[PDB]
């Protein structure tokens, strides 16, 4: 009908709820973190929507799908085929690019196939293919009474008499030839000098342009072409020469390309893939920078990383031999001393005696190879996934020298459209490419053949621009993207589908998107909506909820406290509902208060100097320590690059001797102001179901100790291994301690189906016979963090760890919920739980990437309480954010790049939120200034009453 | 709505017709051969129906499909997603089986995966997998107060003292063991004899069956299992021993199978495929029968086929050496004389001098290898697709000795269900398998797990039975089937789909189906129809049209004469319509008259003796010559086997020295009564668009001679090669003379899209400038056979060839219609055109396989006129038919096998149609007798008036 109705859903924490959702309108689900938004939107509606359709694709599909586990719902009528847009269904697997995922690159292949003009690499001439028809036509183009001279280029500048020739075009009975530019009569006693080059062009027929001259031209052309192996010269009189050859081949060198097909431009096909790399575009060779961490480390104390505890004594051998000193800061070493040890003696024998691990001496007489060819050789020769991975650590990816990293054949790159070939177009940014196709100038036929293709390309690029991804390149690897970037890329791709009658389910599409470009997102969503489709968007953003048609608020609280439907109607009706916790924030009843004062920076500053990694413009910044710092700026400004790729990696290689190669920068000062830098990543916790909050926090380690110490375990001799999750002693031998069997879904994403032997309890029958206060290990692993700390108020050591998970924002999630099923924000927060409670010496720096992701404003409050508590104890908290409710709370903000892409990568404004708010050139402050003034008045309104 | 309407279709010969078709009812299209039945049903309705759906599967699909060539129709509303059932979409590609195509085999894999009991090959015991839970349970099954003796089988009959052992289970501190059946106390000074076997079973714990005995049992089991590497003996007191091991492994030999998955039983996966053949089930080695055509040919005149004009002189060398005589009928040769030459000297040096092709002599001293290892070696070593194919001619397929031809692993065959494994079940016939699953006896759990699978298997088998294919095996190769068998297999498979709202388009499903089983076909069609689907069936059969709801008769005549809708309504309304040519036959106004007398056989008989090839039962038959012979019988009776596999191949190897190995038979007499045997196959004419009626008949050869002799060609020097279809001289260089470019459809069947350079004219511009009576070669190649002979009444040699195509039944089809687009019957008929006009010496035998296929009864008349004209001139016409209108016309009929499968392959009745009609045991005569009496009265009714 005109609305989708769902009856009695109980996905996870849902309380047998009924809910109506308006068809074909922008519906927005909201609530606190873990109130059950995903349980309804994704685990219920989208699950049924996908299943019901895919289950009807065939019979085997219905047999395979109908036997598994269907969502926990009574009935849900008014459904439509469902398509989810989240981070869960975006490709992070190599060989894939932005061009491939957005489907744009395929359209590019099609374009190059249709109208692409293939050229000879050597000669740079558009190699053409004809039948005789198209040959005659062009010759007919010239006006009435036009003359020419058909020449069959029999010989083209070849040294040699050609006496074997001149007899035979004379044997046949020709008369008119052209030798070394001068034309001559046959039987004219012609002789050519042996060691001299000669250009012979036989003069077949010579015509006047008149009526019906076709058949004669024709015939003469066939003659001439049969003479010089399908090669003919059409020397015009008055103008210049014209040449034919037929088939995709060059008239001057043989080089051929046959036919223009799409797969000729694909790097997932041998029809297009480069030979010297097999369409990878990336080699894998030793980086000089990885071999030596710092350019100034004592060679006596293992300056070279790979050769580190035979080799240390080889070092001694070559050093002795060449006179290379041991006690050395590599930086001051002469270049040859380093060239010998790094690249080899080049055949010269080096004496080398060494004591084995046993103790016996064995002298040799080797021709030393070097440190780099050592790594390459040992990595290349071994067929072990262990040794390889041990040597790959000192290697990096370097663009294929043959294909220039374009992954395609040299003849595939020979085809160009607008003077640019496929790879060059791929290497542009979305802006650059959009501009390219705007300014691209074609012919009548070309544009008429490729109208439908060009419109699609332009539209897709424009979509990527709308979603705000107009900075990244089409050649950008898929795996190198962020979560938001990937989700939004899938969003644009999906916009390109133009589907109708589809129930889209988006999860927080404003993730990693500056507030400025919010309206655009909203604008495109509705467009999708206005294409006869229905959107169910799970958000927390204000404007996304204000521009919404309908608006459902889910569950007062999280976990067992939520799972209900608080308020539901227009964003004006939910706004005017006291029960809705969310409405209290939109109306302004409850809000996040601006600090009375901001922590003025002391004398401690980090100084990043000369940062020029990606789109950074020789940038130099000063980060204040002991304060809440927010690095803001539009997406594409390179916040990730500065904060993570440059700062964190340098600080890590310095403070913890990390091996990650830091981004291009001059130097970083104030390094003495702190001891440890913790980057609380947003990457998942574990990659197997073996990992969970309890495991990652270390709680599960202690939790086995209490079971091992209980009465029954003592008399059963179970220890802290029988209750161990990954230990054969007591775990379910069927699932091998996984608890959940992973089924193989071919085109659909893989599904976790509970182990039918342990029923998901993850342990065997006898292991769970051992009880602790009326509950076994499977039962306690199933407990909620809140219920857990309420259960373990007993042991202080368990308690102080669970308390971290509680303060963090969670406490609605279970101890044994597998890490593969955790939201990115949830994972980041479980890590925040690990770093939360530590004895702070006031000299450590935390780095959080968008810790807002997946949180309600009300949750942002508590989280900010936690972080500001970390700042209070002397530590420094750095945060990459777009969420204004956090930016305003910060004591110091560093705004990056005006606009994104190459238009940016430079500091727009630094200082306090107010100091940046009064910067007109900053979009951040342009959107922050009215929020500062809004909530500032809200407080004075409250304070006056 | 409730009916599908098509407006203004002009597919091929359609005359801009409008037609309404009733939804969800058995609609039947009929008419004369080439009236435009396929043009409407398949080239119009099904084309649009498939396209409209597949075009909506994605965006790239719509882009790829919408740019091609859509059917020539105005509009066609009320469409449904379309699925065609014909011979065009059945798999003839190797590795595929009946089980795979009907999807049944996959269900078999599923069944064997779910409930299959894997057994050890060596020991024949069901290898089991457990956790400790399932171990304890079975031990708990036995009543209260039951006793046992837990034994950890540490050593199992190993020769050796085990002094290293007995100290260590004593070092730990055990006491109770069991050695060589006798139990003993540790520290009892135990010594075992070195060269004697010893059986040591340590006696862990000994219990009474009581309450909560779990944990103790449990613990002791873990102890014992950890003792003997997860192996334990549970020796019961009163009964016998019970053994556990956990995981799919055998307690006595190690052998393992891990887990039961479907892909473990697939031969299209390395998880199931045999090692020594890679899941092919077929080797490929030299057949002794192919090396020597007859067992009695002069060795002087190349008795061995492969060694036939070096080798002839090698023959002389080995013959000299061993004393093997040259002038020899191989049959009388001693076995060793033949064993030496065939299998080799076995190392013994043979002198061998030979004269090169040059003339010089070169003596050698080789160790002769033989004639067979010669072939195997030369075939194996060469990597050329030419040499290989030259040696494969003397080779045959022989079942893989390792896997018994079951293509699966030895451990895959270890799994059995009803005492039979997967391959044995696959090797049964549909009847045998159906009976097997009827009589299969299972447990509660097994039957409960596999109910849905078993029902599907049973249903599919039953469907195959309904369509009449209950004789062939599930293991039968897909490529070895006939056209009707494959079409009908696809029909059954499609019945199994249970789809709804689908527009099925069948093409003559009664092909290769005896009249008896017609009602069944009709019965299932309706079932499909009664599943909310609409069937459009193109037929010619009476009963199929009588049982029809609606019934459309297309086009009065074929070609340009048809393409319209004559009559349309119920089969009672079309029956009572004078305009309908078909109705005149159903009503009985016009019919095929029974001969006044039948050609009594003279003294010439072919005598097939002792035929036992497939399901033939030592059969011996006498075929009368100089008469119209019809070999009839139910499908599965082995008509193909007798007529083609036995008779034709023997007659061919004798009369034309054909190399095809004839079926198993004793002898064939009367071979002196004829000179040539022509089998007019129903296989296609050509496999490329290069072949067509004009080419196959040889008309196109002469047709180039007239163009080569015309005025313009003389002055242009074009000859019988410039106008040649496959010659660069004048053909379209773009399509390379194909005229139609073949596009690549991945999951859909491949489509032919016209060459955009020659517009399908197949020649370049200048070649078609040469004219003959106002028409060029492209134009004349486009002409209809009728219009052609009307155009070439001129040249008698062209005329007498086109006339054959006319008399045949065609003459509505064009000269240049590519052979890949010809119906099987059409092809067979174009061959009938080739053999039609020849100077008959009265001593040749024709063999036609179901020449009725794709013909109206009215066409059957003319065709029978032709064939009986062939019989009139002295020749003999043999025909394999189910069509009663032909069988009744025959002068002599030979009915095969009562029922099909192994229930058959024996003569039911021979003689005149009336003599077989009075045979009660013949289904043929049981259905022929009332037709004989029907039309006999129709004639007397006409004769009396
Ligand atoms: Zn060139
Ligand atoms: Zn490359
Ligand atoms: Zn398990
Ligand atoms: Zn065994
Ligand atoms: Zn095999
Ligand atoms: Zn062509």
């Amino acid at each position: 009908m005109d609305k989708i109705i769902v009856k009695g859903a109980r996905a996870h924490n849902l309380k047998n709820i009924d809910v109506e959702i308006p068809r074909g309108k922008l519906v927005v689900l909201t609530g606190l973190s873990g109130s059950g938004k995903s349980s309804l939107a994704f685990d219920t509606i989208y699950a049924e929507g996908q299943r019901r359709y895919v289950e009807s694709l065939s019979a085997y599909a219905r047999q395979f799908l109908g036997q598994m586990e269907k969502p926990d719902v009574d009935a849900i009528e008014g459904l439509s085929p469902a398509i989810s847009i989240d981070q869960k269904t975006t490709s992070r697997n190599p060989r894939s690019t932005v061009g491939t995922v957005t489907e744009i690159y395929d359209y590019l292949r099609l374009l190059f196939a249709r109208i692409g003009r293939p050229i000879c690499p050597t000669h740079g001439i558009e190699i053409q293919s004809q039948t005789i028809e198209q040959m005659v036509d062009r010759l007919l183009s010239y006006p009435e009474r036009t003359k020419m001279q058909i020449l069959a280029p029999i010989v083209s500048g070849k040294k040699g008499t050609h006496a074997k020739t001149l007899e035979d075009i004379r044997k046949q009975g020709y008369v008119r030839v052209r030798i070394d530019r001068e034309m001559r009569e046959l039987t004219g006693d012609i002789e050519l000098e042996k060691n001299k080059k000669h250009s012979i062009d036989v003069v077949v027929d010579r015509i006047i342009i008149k009526d019906g001259i076709a058949a004669r031209l024709a015939d003469s052309l066939e003659t001439a072409l049969k003479l010089a192996d399908g090669k003919v010269v059409v020397d015009v009189i008055g103008e210049g020469e014209l040449l034919f050859s037929e088939k995709h081949a060059c008239p001057y060198c043989g080089f051929s390309i046959g036919e223009l097909e799409p797969r000729l431009f694909s790097f997932n096909s041998p029809f297009g893939a480069c030979p010297d790399c097999d369409g990878l575009g990336a080699k894998l060779e030793v980086d000089l920078d990885l071999v030596i961490p710092n350019d100034e480390l004592t060679l006596k104390e293992h300056a070279i990383a790979p050769w580190e505890p035979y080799y240390p004594q080889l070092l001694e051998a070559v050093c002795r031999h060449y006179g290379i000193p041991m006690d050395v800061p590599v930086k001051d070493l002469p270049k040859e001393q380093l060239d010998k040890i790094l690249y080899g003696s080049g055949g010269e024998p080096i004496y080398f005696r060494y004591t084995n691990d046993f103790g016996q001496v064995r002298e040799q007489y080797i021709a030393f190879e070097g440190v780099i060819p050592n790594v390459e050789r040992r990595y290349r020769e071994t067929s072990s996934d262990y040794i390889r991975e041990q040597m790959e650590k000192y290697m990096a990816e370097q663009p294929c020298p043959t294909c220039q990293g374009y992954r395609l054949k040299k003849e595939s790159l020979a085809v160009l459209v607008g003077g640019k070939h496929i790879g060059e177009v791929t290497a542009m940014s979305v802006t650059e490419a959009l501009a390219f196709f705007d300014g691209l100038e074609l012919t009548e036929k070309e544009a008429q053949i490729a109208r439908l293709i060009l419109r699609e390309i332009r539209d897709r690029l424009g979509f990527l621009q709308n979603v705000g991804l107009d900075y990244l390149t089409l050649s950008r690897s898929a795996g190198t993207l962020s979560g938001g970037e990937a989700q939004r890329i899938r969003l644009a791709t999906q916009i390109g589908s133009r589907l109708t009658g589809v129930l889209y389910v988006l999860d927080e599409p404003s993730i990693g998107l500056h507030q400025r470009d919010n309206d655009r997102l909203i604008a495109t969503l509705k467009s999708m909506r206005d294409l006869g489709n229905t959107l169910i968007v799970v958000e927390h953003d204000e404007d996304t909820m204000l521009a919404a048609d309908y608006l459902i608020d889910i569950g007062p609280g999280a976990g067992i406290h939520g799972g209900e439907v608080v308020a539901a109607g227009t964003p004006e009706e939910v706004m005017n509902d006291p029960n809705s916790l969310t409405g209290q924030y939109l109306s302004g009843k409850k809000f996040i208060p601006i600090p009375a004062e901001r922590r003025r920076p002391d004398g401690r500053w980090l100084e990043v100097v000369g940062a020029r990694e990606h789109n950074l413009k020789n940038v130099s910044v000063k980060i204040p320590l002991g304060t809440f710092v927010a690095v803001t700026g539009v997406s594409g400004s390179g916040k990730s690059t500065l904060v993570n790729e440059v700062l964190y990696k340098a600080l890590a290689q310095k403070l913890h001797r990390a091996k990650a190669k830091p981004g291009e920068h001059r130097d970083i000062r104030g390094l003495e102001h702190l001891d440890k830098v913790i980057d609380i990543d947003q990457s998942p916790i574990g990659r197997t179901p073996r990992s969970n909050p309890a495991t990652y926090t270390g709680v599960f380690d202690d939790i086995r100790d209490v079971f091992a110490s209980t009465n029954e375990a003592k008399v059963r001799g179970y220890k802290k291994g029988r209750f161990s999750f990954n230990v054969k002693g007591g775990r379910c031998e069927a699932c091998h301690g996984d608890g959940i069997i992973k089924i193989e879904m071919h085109f659909l994403p893989d599904v976790y189906v509970p182990c039918e032997v342990c029923h998901g309890k993850r342990y065997n029958r006898e292991t769970l016979e051992v009880t602790y206060k009326g509950k076994n290990i499977a039962e306690v692993l199933d407990m909620t963090v809140e219920d857990a700390l309420d259960f373990f108020a007993s042991i202080p050591k368990i308690k102080r760890k669970l308390e971290t998970l509680y303060d963090v924002g969670l406490g609605y999630m279970k101890l044994g919920q597998p890490a593969t099923t955790l939201s990115g924000g949830e994972a980041q927060r479980v890590k925040l739980a690990a770093e939360l409670h530590r004895r702070s010496n006031g000299r450590t720096l935390y780095i959080l990437d968008e810790p807002t992701t997946g949180l309600h404003v009300d949750d942002i409050a508590r989280l900010l309480d936690v972080l500001h508590r970390l700042v209070d104890n002397g530590d420094t908290v750095l945060v990459i954010e777009h969420n204004l409710d956090v930016i305003k709370t910060a004591d110091y903000i560093i705004d990056l790049g005006p606009e994104g892409g190459d238009r940016g990568g430079q500091i727009v404004a630094v200082g306090t939120p107010e100091e940046v708010a009064e910067v007109k050139e900053s979009h951040t402050g342009r959107y922050l200034k009215p929020i500062l003034e809004r909530d500032r008045a809200r407080m004075q309104a409250r304070y006056e009453a």
